[PDB]
């Protein structure tokens, strides 16, 4: 293959931090950091109530005695309760001794991160994901995944991205930050939502590109150059997320290690669109890779 | 909604130590009150061409190997090889120690891999077992140690430790038996591997896989015996299909309504004819490292 594959972070210090949470007969998961357990709102629906929910109403109606939270079999009792955004916070009377190091993150489209999926509080499995530019995640989420959340680790510290609340018609995933806001511009109810057309993550193709350069596979790089405006003019037409300044920034390391100047770097691929890649490969492939940030492709490449 | 997914690393983590000899430093696995790692571990520069491991065990005192599991240093107090690996008796259990076994796998058989550096967790992917007894693995300098691991309800059945990369970038371990897969051996010196073959059995559970999740471009109105199927599996470097194989599949074709026959015919059409731009579950290529229960646990939520 390529020599790069999608790799999640070690999940233990997540495990120690995930519950179930259960109002009447449904259960879905939750995160215990320090005394507080985190988890999607729509625990507290039934069927009838999920097509237009009153959430307002609905939590006023229930009461910290309603609301089962348990880490396998223990129950870990609920003091106090609150609604911020599309997540509940519980208060609990016990603090996580497992509680790691962590920091709540609302990342960026493009960005990779590491998804737990859960059922009943119990992990199953452990992949990498990537935003896409429309706010989606392509996951693999079942019937009681909801409130498995995504991770990036830095050091000892976990930072957590992503919260999941459901599934789109088109079989992708949407979810939260752990403040409770949606990414993108879905809603909490059980209606037909569209994600936006996708497109393309410009910056992780280029690390893409960097990657391939690292490993000496450099055929593509020009003599030429461009300003960043002329190159997202020409990337939207192929369907390509225009770069900002965070994205220039990102690549930073890699044009450095490279010694190709991330703006050299957009004219290559401007190049290889408006060309095509004519029976050559890249990293053994004819297909641009843009599920691998800059910080994946260092890892992969240096540690 | 499939993907290639990890078990929970967790278990595995509070087992990872660091394990140095002289100027080697590399990873343990800490089980109980023993730690394992590579043998070659005590071996230098003049030894690692041809090292005679029992007359260079015999030299080594129990306080030339450091141990550390954290910012705690475990007191070696006796040591023993198994084949390649050795066994350092700690005055310490580890209270983290799960339920586990030591299993060895078959070709074409999966498992998670928790890649460390310095006795640090840093990434977990899952691999198979190559028909040619190499894993397409990615492990930096350091790595050795590294395990790889399936999980059954709570018992942890390690299969894998990491010793070599190979010329061509793959890789080769040992069991925790310290036997290795493959004709490879544990001296600094390029090895190849036998020709690799396709895991036959594994794309066609992948091709399943993408059916459940609606993708059915590749289906065809045609079938094929057994038997002509693997004269052509052979014919393209794929491994045969046994009727064991077939039974196997049961499940998925009872779930899709699609003989394992049929989509052999389907299968062969790709290898002749190609893909043609097309992709499968958002693969360029025919997937070969999904098993069919791998498919099966991850389509049923199994934790
Ligand atoms: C862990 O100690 C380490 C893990 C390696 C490092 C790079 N990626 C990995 O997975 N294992 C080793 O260093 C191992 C040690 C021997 C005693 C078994 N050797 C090893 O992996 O060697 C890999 C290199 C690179 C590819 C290759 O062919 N070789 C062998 C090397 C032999 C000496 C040489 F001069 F011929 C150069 C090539």
């Amino acid at each position: 293959g390529s020599g790069f594959r999608k790799m999640a972070f070690p999940s233990g210090k997540v495990e120690g931090c995930m519950v179930q949470v259960t109002c009447g007969t449904t259960t879905l998961n939750g995160l215990w950091l320090d005394d507080v357990v985190y988890c999607p709102r729509h625990v507290i629906c039934t069927s009838e109530d999920m097509l237009n929910p009153n959430y307002e109403d609905l939590l006023i109606r229930k009461s910290n005695h309603n609301f089962l939270v348990q880490a396998g079999n223990v129950q870990l009792r609920v003091i106090g309760h609150s609604m911020q955004n599309c997540v509940l916070k519980l208060k609990v009377d016990t603090a996580n001794p497992k509680t790691p190091k962590y920091k709540f993150v609302r990342i960026q489209p493009g960005q990779t991160f590491s998804v737990l999926a859960c059922y009943n509080g119990s992990p199953s499995g452990v992949y990498q994901c990537a935003m896409r530019p429309n706010f989606t995640i392509k996951g693999s989420f079942l019937n009681g995944s909801c409130g498995s959340v995504g991770f990036n680790i830095d050091y000892d510290c976990v930072s957590f991205c992503y919260m999941h609340h459901m599934e789109l018609p088109t079989g992708v995933h949407a979810g939260t930050d752990l403040e409770g806001n949606f990414y993108g511009p879905f809603v909490d109810r059980q209606t037909a939502q569209a994600a936006g057309t996708d497109t393309t993550i410009t910056v992780n193709v280029l690390a893409w590109l960097y990657a391939a350069v690292i490993n000496g596979d450099r055929w593509f790089l020009n003599r030429f150059t461009t300003t960043l405006n002329d190159f997202n003019l020409v990337a939207m037409k192929y369907n390509y997320e225009p770069l900002t300044q965070d994205h220039v920034d990102i690549l930073g390391p890699l044009s450095a290690q490279t010694g190709i100047a991330v703006l050299d770097m957009c004219a290559s691929l401007k190049e290889l669109l408006q060309n095509g890649m004519n029976g050559r490969t890249i990293l053994g492939s004819a297909l641009l890779e843009d599920e691998f940030t800059p910080f994946d492709v260092v890892r992969q490449c240096s540690g």
